[PDB]
DNA sequence: ATCGGATGTATATATCTGACACGTGCCTGGAGACTAGGGAGTAATCCCCTTGGCGGTTAAAACGCGGGGGACAGCGCGTACGTGCGTTTAAGCGGTGCTAGAGCTGTCTACGACCAATTGAGCGGCCTCGGCACCGGGATTCTCGA
């Protein structure tokens, strides 16, 4: 309300676009020794500190959510995206690409992530369930869907009668304080009878739901051609923030698309399962845009997502993959996406192979 | 009110050990058994202190009633005291060495223990009377407004 100037918060400010190029100006050059974060290339250890885990279901604590639009992802210091060789007779060869981050994620394997929960939303990663106290809530898993088709699990630990969860997909846009299809992004079942919601739309195309079930989500979208029919480029948007006590990551979200206008993704299915018996199809008409796995909480729901190598009925298809396999493509892609980035910034020229992959 | 840095503190680790849990052979206090006396326990009696009540009095308590006096809150300053860092200093380890004095045993003896015979020092009880307590009144001195 006061003009196009210093950001909203006197705790760090990024480069307006009159200050362009500017670095966040967080912490200082002058670091203490500390010891804790003094790893080495001889030490086997992973930097990314998680959080003590305890059987009750818990809060993550200092972490702002995201909102407004506004993606939140854990930072790594990343002093040098590794390019040192030898010194070369001549001294303006190569570039160092000094990203001086990463998007390195706090996580083992490919698992429900908690930059992308509601402030009501608990997690006991004894089995990574999900739990809730007050009406339903969404979260979502650390990777996200955007071509081939693939497949995963919710095991369900508890359901009394006011307790129902919902269980499936849902795409970016998607207001975790909603119960996973109150928006016409999002496609689940609700555990209560099998029941396909969507636009908050129950339909009763489907099975029967049980108490103890384990169930199988198997989805195929097209490739990104029948997608997009056009360039998917990835340019990431990458801000420094050094809240109360850690340092982390900003970017900028999708907005809340007003398409009423019905372009199915071509040849894009979604199937269900009940402990690998085939539910049904749950939902052909697939709108574009990348997906994720969601799980919605209603008062005191238990259920968890789970990937592939610890499966108990899995598809045999040579085609489908994991959740932890799209995960680390995902992790990969990320990956190269800041090392483009800090390419981009830091060094003149950009090429990439011949298209189609 | 927050964050960053400094610093101080709780933790895991490793090993060293010397207290310490453990077991012995040997000692004597504890148990076991037996005898006596007599402290203690019971009971009937007496006394007599206490606990109870009753009526009259007022000094005392209840209660009220200003109101000056200080409890208290705040406010300035400043001096004395925490602190961190200097400095130097005896404190502690430890180990040595001598023995003065605890600390033990073996007498033997004076010394109460104890009992018995004796009684007068002392104690309950009974007059008694004089400092003492009370009272009334006069004179003295503190105190609160000039």
């Amino acid at each position: 309300k006061q003009s196009s100037a210093v950001s909203t918060s006197g705790n760090l400010n990024g480069g307006i676009a009159a200050g362009s190029s500017g670095k966040g100006r967080g912490a200082k050059r002058k670091q203490q020794d500390g010891g804790t974060t003094g790893t080495t290339k001889k030490a086997r250890s992973d930097p990314l500190f998680s959080a003590q885990r305890l059987p009750p279901h818990g809060y993550p604590l200092e972490h702002p959510f995201n909102k407004d639009g506004y993606r939140y992802i854990l930072a790594e210091p990343d002093p040098h995206a590794p390019d040192p060789e030898k010194l070369e007779l001549d001294c303006w060869a190569g570039k160092p690409i000094p990203g001086d981050l990463y998007r390195a994620c706090l996580y083992e394997r490919v698992l429900l992530a908690l930059h992308d929960r509601a402030p009501q939303l608990k997690i006991s990663d004894d089995r990574l369930t999900v739990v809730g106290e007050k009406g339903y809530s969404m979260v979502r898993a650390s990777h996200g869907v955007r071509k081939g088709a693939w497949y995963f699990e919710i095991t369900v630990d508890e359901m009394p009668p006011d307790t129902a969860a919902r269980l499936g997909w849902s795409q970016p846009l998607g207001n975790l304080q909603a119960p996973l299809g109150y928006d016409k992004f999002s496609y689940s079942w609700r555990s209560k009878k099998g029941t396909k919601f969507h636009q908050s739309i129950g339909k009763h195309y489907s099975s029967g739901y049980g108490q103890g079930d384990v169930l199988g989500f198997y989805i195929n979208l097209p490739e990104d051609t029948e997608t997009a029919k056009s360039l998917p480029d990835t340019y990431k948007d990458k801000a420094l923030i050094k809240f109360k006590s850690y340092l982390y990551f900003e970017e900028k979200d999708f907005v809340d698309k007003a398409e009423k206008s019905l372009k199915q993704t071509p040849h894009s299915e979604i199937i269900f399962y009940k402990n690998g018996v085939n539910q049904g199809v749950a939902y052909k008409d697939i709108f574009e845009g990348v997906y994720f796995p969601a799980i919605s909480l209603y008062k005191s729901c238990t259920v968890s997502i789970n990937f592939g190598p610890c499966f108990k009925y899995p598809p045999k298809d040579l085609t489908y993959r994991p959740m932890s396999d799209m995960g680390w493509g995902a992790v990969v892609e990320h990956t190269l996406a800041d090392v483009l980035y800090h390419v981009e910034t830091e060094v003149d020229g950009r090429r990439s192979p011949p298209w189609e992959p």
